């Protein structure tokens, strides 16, 4: 009703569990609050260039902007941050791509981001870090990761059932765990915030499959299930059980003996897929120090964000990371960077994230080609030493351009 | 009952808030399970040699053995991994060290490590960690890391209040969450665990109090809150806005202006600590980045867990990491690491773990030269490259020595 949906274009196509993308088709993308009014520009010149060159004229997409976050307010009327026509058209057409997005302080306003993801049920963020050669690095040999983060997003403590300390509500709920549940183990009672973290075996086996399944479709070398499970027993300890137990019952899983790990063989490569578990603490460790040792990895909710977070810190790519969530009904790729006000609208910032999600998404959409020529510019311009500011701060020798330069220096490197 | 408490030794005292410390005290120490049958000997050995060479002779330790985890079933018999006298005992001496301790699976015993920390009210997990020049390291400069985490012990998620998925409580709970609170926001409510996370008033102001209070005490330039608290509003949230309020009423926090940050003046130097937040999945990417920037760090249970693991693999220190808990009433100072049960007597293990927590609990009843003969040992044996396996595997020049031997290693170099 504020949309102008594309004169030329047409609809993707879910015809049972198969993505049916036409030639011209319609995608929507949000453009971000802060710096999205910056990096967006940029992604869609890359990625039309990338498929005006893949396909020689043959596709093209029709971008359509919906709105969420604070250029919504501007749209709709300040009350809407989030339009319910955003949530029937980002299902609609199947495939979208955002920018980072600000919620409001002092509304009651729960995270618009984490309130795309559970408002359409997109229970996979996927979030894959490797190191392209050349970008920056804190440690040693960054070029030893390369893992595939699959989070849950739709339970454990990001449900958001929760209440205030001294509330009437908190108050009574933990009347009821001392009175009728007989828990004598709240240190202090009273002037107590209250939270609550589900894990339900349906929620984790859906994501333990995607992980699974996506091993062995890009035969990766394993599945390591974290979790902090040794203190957190039926939420989390209930996530590894329930994820060895869908590796035994729907993949074949055997011991490589004497348990805990487990054997799954690759039905297309041959080759064997462990399936084993680290606790989280431990995990956060073994990623700076043996990070060879691991590949995908599926993990709860929180312990997900942060891994994501440590991971994508290491190789040198906090604003080159890109994420997906997705569903069985649609996906949603984005920045998973912030909005950074402070340099909104000076075209300095680095548009690699939501770029490398738009490769993503390309890829999602079975445009390979186009999206094996955004990361060919990719390499290409960051080996060029042909960078934004960030990556120039830290390099010697590097020529600094803008946001909407390296847009162009990616399209050159194609 | 099983413990000979020594003739000659006399008990620490407590003084009103003051520990009035012998010149003969009666320290308890858990020997440890696994690897502590090889790291504790050595650590009795270099805090003797250290109070020796310190106080010519004038002090001595008198150590007395107590019981807890497997070691504990072998004296008290099969069932009493944790008898009730170790806990009156700790609580009488006032301080005790121990080694890693194993925690049995299949007999619903929780954690032995949290029990201590549960059972006798050390609210206070306190880790340092700083580099030790020449020890390897997997990032480019872990020389700018040194930070001290004051990690809250007594609520977050730990408190282990948590219901099986399909047991009769935890049906119970999700109908008193649907039916009486009107919760529309568990996904999969049916086969789905439940676990509490509290965090009350009390609990974070008293951890905030003693985190600021250190940053005064050895004039530390700043304290950052970290916390999760834009998803969790009303435990995580509550945590940030009460420390700041603390830091307010009653340290004359005032605002670096605009907010949130605000400034303390140490009494004492006259300078300012800066009191600042950052969200805890972009700390754990800004202690890899900016290292330099942070120095003390208050946060809740869970996220301190992560924070400690993950900022000591980067000093290159997970097996040379201190720490101690901390209450009004005792201590409690222990290695960090595992038993490690496949390296177990063969005397090869890093000791260098639950020595610098010795030289924590030897700093902490003042014995201030003794303590810091332990460090000059430190420093000495790893510049000396007279190391232990671990250490040795990743230095060219490295003698390797056995954890007996790196004992000798820290007192030829005091
Ligand atoms: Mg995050
Ligand atoms: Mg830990």
């Amino acid at each position: 009703s504020k949309v102008v949906v594309p004169a030329q274009g047409k609809k993707i196509t879910l015809q049972n569990g198969k993505l049916n993308v036409p030639e011209n088709p319609i995608i929507p993308y949000i453009e971000g609050d802060g710096i999205g009014v910056d990096v967006t520009p940029a992604m869609l010149k890359v990625v039309d260039a990338a498929v005006e060159k893949a396909y020689k004229g043959e596709r093209k997409i029709s971008w359509m902007e919906i709105y969420t976050g604070e250029k919504s307010t501007q749209v709709y009327g300040q009350d809407v941050w989030l339009p319910a026509e955003t949530l029937d058209l980002i299902r609609e057409y199947r495939v979208a791509i955002k920018g980072p997005l600000t919620t409001p302080v002092g509304g009651g306003i729960r995270s618009l981001n984490v309130a795309l993801r559970q408002e359409l049920d997109l229970y996979i963020c996927l979030r894959p870090v490797r190191y392209y050669q050349g970008t920056p690095s804190p440690v040693k040999h960054p070029e030893l990761t390369d893992m595939v983060i699959f989070r849950e997003n739709s339970e454990d403590i990001y449900a958001g059932i929760e209440w205030k300390a001294d509330s009437a509500d908190a108050e009574k709920v933990i009347k009821f765990l001392r009175e009728e549940m007989g828990v004598k183990k709240i240190r202090f009672p009273e002037h107590c915030g209250i939270g609550i973290k589900p894990c339900s075996e349906e929620g984790t086996k859906r994501l333990v499959r995607a992980a699974i399944e996506y091993a062995i479709a890009n035969d990766r070398d394993s599945v390591t299930l974290v979790h902090k499970g040794n203190i957190m027993k039926f939420t989390e300890g209930a996530f590894k059980d329930w994820g060895y137990q869908l590796a035994r019952e729907e993949f074949g899983g055997e011991l490589i003996d004497g348990g805990p790990w487990l054997k799954v063989k690759n039905p297309n490569t041959g080759k064997e897929i462990v399936i084993k578990d680290v606790i989280a603490d431990a995990f956060l460790q073994q990623i700076l120090l043996r990070p060879a040792e691991y590949d995908v990895i599926a993990c709860m909710n929180l312990n997900g964000d942060y891994i994501s977070d440590a991971l994508a810190a290491q190789v040198g790519g906090i604003g080159i990371a890109p994420g997906a969530n997705i569903g069985d009904e649609c996906a949603l790729f984005e920045a998973t960077h912030g909005t950074a006000p402070k340099y909104a609208g000076q075209d300095k910032v680095n548009p690699g994230s939501i770029i490398l999600s738009a490769e993503m998404m390309l890829r999602h959409m079975g445009w390979t080609e186009a999206a094996d020529l955004i990361v060919k510019g990719m390499e290409g311009a960051i080996n060029a030493k042909t960078v934004t500011y960030d990556f120039e701060r830290l390099m010697d020798g590097a020529k600094l351009l803008k946001c909407s330069e390296f847009g162009d220096a990616i399209i050159e490197n194609m």
